[PDB]
């Protein structure tokens, strides 16, 4: 029974390193896209003024 | 009677070298699989380290 009940709590509160790890991945690429266009994105009212001021 | 009464009680309670040693070999095999096995599943959760790394 102390096996069972091991391999039973591990399906629910042990953590799966197969998709943790790309969940994690998912969000560092996720990252980087987010603050690439956020870089794009500030320029925009540059070209507010470099249109005629 | 007491010749008969020796030979009841050896069969009943004196042990079998030939039972017995072979129950002892066999323990001993199954002892040396089952370090062997508790060996390879230990490297278990090292299998778990190339994910992140």
């Amino acid at each position: 029974v102390n096996e069972n009940v091991n391999a039973s709590r591990s399906r629910i509160r042990d953590t799966d390193y197969a998709r943790e790890t790309t969940a994690m991945t998912k969000a560092q690429i996720l990252q980087q896209a987010s603050t690439s266009v956020l870089a794009q994105a500030k320029q925009s009212p540059s070209a507010a003024l470099s249109l005629l001021g």
